[PDB]
DNA sequence: ACTTATGACGT
DNA sequence: ACGTCATG
């Protein structure tokens, strides 16, 4: 019934903003965004504080536009090195967080600001230690129970406590429900440890799988955690849009909506697994049939380290690189940042990348990557990497350079122990 | 002219 | 191996 494991998803609240606000006290408790490349339209927003969201400011907005919605908006710029954005500060901030999470349980780095946790084992330990002890409300100061309260509240904290009381009073409530509660107690502790040790606040979702735990985390932001039990799923999914569920945000979800003629996740229950398979594939049908019943089996991978390391730049419109000299210069600029990142990787993580991937895009092409080619990554030399990368894409030139290049991408892959 | 990184799947 | 999809 997918009530076998306890899985959590922890996600930092407006991460890049918190990172800047910690370092610059002035930006704290104020409408705040983080931008990059100020020259064109004040730059592009990649992170918005909650105060700034009250005014309607969103990521992928122009800073000049954001200022129109929010006159008093404070802006922080991404560091620029070698003529491109540099995310080093946010990656180091990430490492602090990932390290604190590691002490509690085994984690899967899902993004720079979020990881999954498997609390299944930890829950078992706590119960033996905690055996015969009731769970106090004090143990869950920031926990929301989805679907509660019900029955017999005007303030949001009042609703939270009321729901928490009903759930705790029942714990009536099964063995898998008790495990989620202990799972959540542990998440309270882990979240408190993050803020105390780094100054960063965050939200969390606690459930039986990664899809639900991720959905749960969203429900109460920021600085709150949410438990989505097995029993809540039917009511929660019933009015829940398909696009909301992870991996249904793009084309597949659209085709499910278009083919099946439904709009909510719950509506999938009526169809047989075979029906779903025939429409959307064997792998997807099977996945859909279980997910709408709240059952998901993807494992929490024990991976704290990124599989791959890469850098890229985009040369939109006029700025597009139409000469051999420019292509050579930016590969070198990219290869140089890559070398710094790669060297650090070896010292911290005892591993080396064996392959190098070059991806490029050209004018008139929609696709993120027009093409990609690879070659051997034998040495961490920016000049060699840049020179080799030129060699594997040099043919690409139809011609000077034609067509001019929209983007350059260099990626390191295939790391091995050492 | 929403950029810059990531991971997984299909074939 | 190379393209594509999905996500942050
Ligand atoms: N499309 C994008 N392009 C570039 N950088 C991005 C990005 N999306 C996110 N980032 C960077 C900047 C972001 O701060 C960060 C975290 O990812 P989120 O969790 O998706 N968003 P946040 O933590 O800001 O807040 P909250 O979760 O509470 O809504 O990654
Ligand atoms: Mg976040
Ligand atoms: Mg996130």
């Amino acid at each position: 019934t997918g009530q076998d494991r306890v899985v959590a998803l922890v996600d930092m609240d407006c991460f890049f903003v918190q990172v800047e606000q910690r370092q610059n006290p002035h930006l704290r408790n104020k409408p705040c965004a983080v931008v990059q490349y100020k020259s064109w339209k004040g730059g592009g927003i990649i992170a918005v504080s909650y105060e700034a969201r009250a005014f309607g400011v969103t990521r992928s907005m122009w800073a000049d536009d954001a200022k129109k919605l929010c006159p008093d908006l404070l802006l922080a710029q991404v560091r620029e090195s070698r003529g491109k954005a540099n995310l080093t500060k946010y990656r180091e901030a990430s490492v602090e967080v990932m390290e604190i999470m590691s002490r509690f349980a085994v984690i899967e780095r899902a993004s720079i600001d979020e990881a999954y946790v498997d609390l299944t084992s930890a829950v078992q330990e706590r119960l033996q230690k905690l055996q015969g002890q009731p769970i106090s409300a004090d143990l869950l100061p920031s926990t929301y129970i989805e679907g509660l309260p019900q029955g017999p509240t005007v303030q949001k904290e009042g609703m939270r406590k009321q729901g928490l009381f009903q759930w705790l009073d029942s714990l009536n409530l099964t063995s898998p429900d008790l495990q989620l509660t202990v799972g959540a107690v542990i998440v309270e502790e882990m979240r408190a440890a993050i803020e105390r040790e780094t100054g960063f606040q965050c939200s969390a979702g606690i459930s039986h799988n990664k899809v639900l735990a991720k959905l749960a985390c969203g429900l109460n932001k920021p600085n709150r955690q949410t438990l989505v039990s097995h029993g809540s799923v039917p009511q929660l999914f019933s009015q829940m849009p398909i696009r909301k569920i992870r991996s249904l945000g793009g084309k597949l979800g659209a085709s499910v909506i278009e083919i099946l003629g439904i709009e909510y996740m719950g509506e999938l229950t009526q169809f047989t697994e075979s029906q779903l398979q025939s429409h959307f594939g064997e792998k997807n049908g099977s996945w859909l049939y279980a997910m709408c019943r709240g059952i998901e089996h993807d494992p929490v991978k024990p991976r704290q380290l990124p599989k791959t390391i890469g850098c890229s730049k985009n040369f939109p419109g006029k700025t597009a690189l139409a000469t051999r000299e420019q292509v050579q210069w930016w590969l070198l600029q990219l290869a140089q940042e890559l070398e710094e990142r790669l060297t650090k990787d070896r010292n911290d993580n005892d591993r080396v990348a064996t392959q190098l991937v070059v991806s490029i895009r050209v004018q008139g092409d929609k696709r993120l990557s027009s093409l990609r080619r690879c070659c051997a990554l034998t040495r961490y030399d920016a000049h060699k990497m840049s020179h080799d990368a030129f060699t594997v894409i040099k043919n690409c030139n139809t011609s000077e350079w034609s067509p001019p290049l929209t983007m350059l991408f260099l990626c390191a892959t295939k790391f091995s122990a050492s």
